[PDB]
């Protein structure tokens, strides 16, 4: 209901975490579970490849068809691109209906 | 230098003419040429089929083209298209450059 594909299978999820690095032991034996952590983190890259089909348009419509399109006007920034300081945005929610159908 | 190809061989002329068909002579001979036909017209049906090479955008820019859109804002008329009265008609004069490219 928010949208999207519903799937009984779904991508899987992917679980990732750091394995415990023990600081140093006491010199006699203790059964108590370890508290004492090595602290640490991991960094590291990722790679998404999704192949997606696509279904041309097929309409004999004659006149032209609502397309989503930039804006021609001066702007002090441009739409879907980073400011002066780096931070990327995303002006407005594009959606995925323009193209018109017959029932 | 209105637009369009610079052809040396261009697409050729078609010509096409009515046969003049010739009124009841005189039944005595005379030499002169005849000035009397029968009043006539043709009709038909012509087909025109060309075929057209496409060049297609390979751009990398993030950001979103400017596209040729119809306006959704309601109106009396649909462009390009006929009126009540079967009339078509052409609002705007579309050019062919939306997509961009680098010098």
């Amino acid at each position: 209901l928010m949208g999207g594909f519903g799937l009984k299978h779904p991508p899987p999820q992917i679980m990732i975490k750091n394995t415990p690095v023990p600081a140093n032991p006491p010199t006699n034996f203790s059964a108590a579970k370890f508290a004492s952590f090595i602290t640490q983190y991991s960094t590291g890259q990722v790679s998404v490849e999704i192949e997606w089909e696509l279904q041309k348009e097929n309409s004999k419509r004659w006149n032209p068809e609502i397309q989503y399109t930039s804006n021609y006007n001066k702007s002090v920034n441009v739409d879907f691109t980073v400011d002066t300081n780096g931070v990327y945005s995303e002006p407005r929610p594009i959606g995925t209906r323009y193209l018109t159908r017959n029932l």
